[PDB]
């Protein structure tokens, strides 16, 4: 018969996370209420990127007064690989590294359906 191949077949629980749409709304609901000044961002590694390995943390609860540029510094610090290389932090896989943009603005603009802000990092887009 025609059995379709399932997409994305990893381990049962590769990460002790497993957040469903509902659970995402719940945690974000708790976070928003418990920490009004903090915003939960989720930083994922660029699927085409091979230079920069997965970071120590995937989820960052940072102050809304925090800027893209200072967050960039945090990301580079949270790298499991030592590198002072230049890299771009893209928001919603689209927005560029607006150094003057705060997490506050970013959240209100790029809030996802689950309430989190998803960011993607890579050394160089398209590499070059």
């Amino acid at each position: 018969g025609s059995m379709p191949p399932p997409q994305k077949i990893p381990s049962v629980r590769p990460f002790k996370q497993r957040k469903s749409l509902a659970i995402r709304q719940e945690e974000v609901a708790g976070i928003r209420a418990k920490f009004p000044n903090k915003i939960p961002v989720v930083v994922e590694r660029y699927p085409r990127e091979t230079f920069l390995p997965p970071l120590d943390k995937t989820k960052f609860l940072v102050p809304q007064e925090l800027t893209m540029t200072q967050f960039l510094s945090i990301i580079r610090s949270r790298m499991v690989l030592r590198a002072t290389e230049a890299f771009y932090l893209l928001v919603n896989n689209k927005s560029l590294v607006s150094m003057s943009a705060t997490m506050a603005e970013i959240y209100r603009d790029y809030k996802d359906e689950d309430g989190f802000v998803y960011m993607t990092y890579a050394s160089q887009e398209t590499f070059g």
